[PDB]
């Protein structure tokens, strides 16, 4: 029933209990195991949602069995028999955003999880509102470099209508255009929503690093596009503590990441447009977009400027040219700076969550091929970590785009 | 689409659908409520005879003899002989393709394009613990062949009624020593500070170096286990030295040629062979990622960063990465340098992509644990990392099986 989870470094063990609060199942079954599968192929249970995640709040703030949590349980009942739906509480909502982020397997950050600033835009009519809305999420995110993690909600999906929908998959997404001869300029992870953008009336420009526009939807209404004001935009140009030649390489990153095509579910209600923003890991930067073979793909070009031995694998000039990359991230966001957090850190803080976890609740939902990360993996203390995947709710969840 | 897994590569683009886990007979840890993909070790008489039934119809569709008269008549063989001894005992050929097989089936092995090419050794003759280390020695002398590494098995009398087991009681055939000290910490190889104890419990004389090879401990059925010492001649090793860190080689580190396991259990159609030790070649990481740097192995990390001047006091120097990857390129190089087999991360994990490839079309899938065939450094700089695996047990198999003492 309840899984030992050991550490292999140290030789210590914990049971997850925390699981048997699961009530949505994964891929895998006791056949096969589907753990490294990025993607998944009415009233009475929204109230179950509903009354589960009521009692999650009213225990969170000790006041489990009061008249105040009663005659909640009551409106929550009674509105939902009279419409099929209800409607949450600000401070349920702050609640809840906070412990869909703490229940976030893939998330190496969670250390951070109970200081997240909760922007409720749930008052939203338009696709005008919601970009004002989201330039004063930017704004307060960025901070002038000192990064505050947060979350900006907007209305919940409704039973009649389209959803509130962000068309982008972050708020920040450099061009891809794809060229005649097939290649890519720019980042081809956002050719299509490229693609969608000049098709809705963009002007394209031709740069490596091109800030596309948003494409906002309000419900049934075809999107909207806006072009965020550059200086609300915060980058960082790319340059090394020792290598010269490196800055050459034109390269940058912006400060912001902000991921808004995902969907929030608090206690049975659906929040399709809810963008949420951190700050960066190094490797996702250094190692996964500027050195992924199907995004910017820059290793050749910097192994053959550091003058390795290109010929052949066993040279290790893959790894020592990632290594730099890193490096010069790290090195220009700490000059220009703006927060980020290496491998090694993060998952220094991500132990220390695991074991809080281990206090709070009895357990920690936790994805280890992508808490591990895609450089050192087991230099870092994460990769020694047994781990149970599972899924807790509040969630944020995976949806289709809009498209 | 199809009523099986989907399985994509996210690099490029491709898709494919795994059917051959429809054939895995054997519950792994994981439910519909919780994946439990990342643990390491999780928790007969008719049922011999379906193992046994299913093992032999795999054999005949291997030789293409399937509902033959031959394929029939080994079926009944094999039941008339599990009717009258409650066990059977596997044709020369039967074994040697069933250790090939589970060796093809192994999912957290990502050397697996290799696994049409494995010398089986019959070793089921064996019959005490003196011939068990003339057998281990010529599986040795076979394997290693003077750097030019060959895989190879040796597979030593089955699991019987009642009747103790062959077993090797070291975990791997080279090994080196883990002295515990007066104030905690080890001198050597700290994951073998057990058998080191074992060792001179069974009257080993201990050395007090940190790559003293180990004795081997030798069982044979319902007998105390033996103690045996390899002549160094016959256990190649490597003295580690760096292409450019001239002082690398002033560190006196070194590793052996050879990975021989030797306490995992083969079984083949229901029958269980405790003592079949098997053995490669080196991945480059296995040694200078892993053994090395470990905090709970070798941990030479601090060691070799501080050589190199860096900045170890801080995480965001990235003194842990910069000194692994130069600790992997030593060992890469001087195994080159002495001639002796190894293969770099980068390309065994594309020779795994090949073997996927000709594993869909061969039978449908590939059972496959992601996070042991990613590797432990520079993980998404391969192309196993943006692949898509599904891990399953299938029979042949080697299986994990409880220490002896
Ligand atoms: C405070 C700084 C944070 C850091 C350093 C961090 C770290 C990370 C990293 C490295 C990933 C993997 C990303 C990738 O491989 O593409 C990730 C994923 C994720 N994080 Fe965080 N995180 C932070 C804050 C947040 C916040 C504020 C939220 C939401 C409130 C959040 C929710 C998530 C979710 C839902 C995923 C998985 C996304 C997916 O499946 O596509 N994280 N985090
Ligand atoms: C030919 C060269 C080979 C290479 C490069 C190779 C590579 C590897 C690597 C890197 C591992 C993970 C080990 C670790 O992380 O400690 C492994 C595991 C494994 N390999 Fe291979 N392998 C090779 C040959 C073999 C052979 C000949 C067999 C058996 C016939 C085999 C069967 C296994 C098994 C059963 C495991 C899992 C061990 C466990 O769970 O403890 N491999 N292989
Ligand atoms: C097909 C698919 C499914 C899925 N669940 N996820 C993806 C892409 C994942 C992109 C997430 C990248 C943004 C990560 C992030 C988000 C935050 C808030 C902080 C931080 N350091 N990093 C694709
Ligand atoms: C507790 C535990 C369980 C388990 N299944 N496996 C382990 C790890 C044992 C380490 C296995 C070492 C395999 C080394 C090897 C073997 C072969 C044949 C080739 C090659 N390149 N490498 C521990
Ligand atoms: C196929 C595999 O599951 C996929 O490549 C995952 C591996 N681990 C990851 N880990 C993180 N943090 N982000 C990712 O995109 C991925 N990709
Ligand atoms: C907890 C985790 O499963 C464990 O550290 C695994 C991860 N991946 C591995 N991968 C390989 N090849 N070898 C290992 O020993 C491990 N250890
Ligand atoms: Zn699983």
């Amino acid at each position: 029933k309840f899984p030992r989870v050991k550490n292999w470094e140290l030789g210590s063990i914990t049971y997850d209990t925390l699981c048997a609060q699961s009530q949505q199942d994964g891929p895998c079954t006791p056949r096969r195991c589907l753990g490294s599968l990025v993607l998944p192929r009415p009233a009475e249970q929204l109230l179950s949602q509903a009354r589960d995640f009521i009692n999650q709040y009213y225990s969170s703030i000790k006041r489990s069995g009061s008249q105040a949590h009663e005659e909640r349980l009551q409106e929550v009942e009674a509105e939902v028999a009279s419409t099929g739906t209800y409607h949450l509480r600000e401070s349920e909502l702050v609640f809840g955003a906070k412990q869909a982020w703490r229940n976030a397997p893939r998330c190496v950050g969670r250390i951070q999880w109970g200081k997240l600033q909760v922007f409720d835009a749930r008052d939203c009519s338009s696709a005008q509102e919601m970009f004002t809305y989201i330039c004063n999420h930017i704004k307060y995110a960025t901070n002038r470099g000192n990064l505050r993690s947060a979350i900006t909600v907007f209305p919940q999906r409704a039973p009649g209508r389209g959803d509130f929908r962000i068309w982008n998959s972050q708020l920040v997404r450099y061009a891809g255009y794809r060229q005649q001869d097939g290649s890519v300029r720019g980042d081809p992870a956002n050719v299509e929503i490229t693609e969608l953008c000049i098709q809705h009336g963009w002007t394209p420009g031709n740069g490596r690093f091109d800030v596309l526009p948003l494409l906002l939807q309000a419900p049934d209404e075809a999107p909207e596009l806006f072009v965020l004001p550059p200086e609300l935009v915060l980058e960082v140009p790319l340059e090394h503590p020792t290598l010269e030649w490196f800055a050459a390489l034109g390269l940058r990153w912006y400060a912001l990441p902000a991921v808004s095509n995902m969907l929030l579910e608090i206690g049975g209600l659906e929040f399709s447009a809810a963008p949420f923003s951190g700050w960066y890991m190094s490797t996702e930067i250094g190692t996964r977009n500027l050195c992924d073979p199907h995004r910017y793909n820059i290793l050749e070009d910097v192994a053959v400027c550091m003058d390795l031995d290109t010929r052949t694998t066993s040279s290790l000039w893959k790894d020592k040219a990632a290594v730099e990359i890193n490096l010069a991230v790290l090195h220009s966001f700490q000059l220009a700076k703006v927060t980020i957090v290496d491998h090694h850190a993060a998952t220094v803080s991500f132990m220390k969550h695991l074991d809080n976890e281990q206090k709070a609740r009895g357990g920690c939902p936790a994805d280890w091929a992508w808490i591990v990360p895609p450089i050192s993996g087991s230099l870092t203390p994460v990769f020694h970590q047994e781990m149970v995947n599972y899924i807790l709710s509040p969630a944020f969840r995976y949806q289709p785009d809009p498209w």
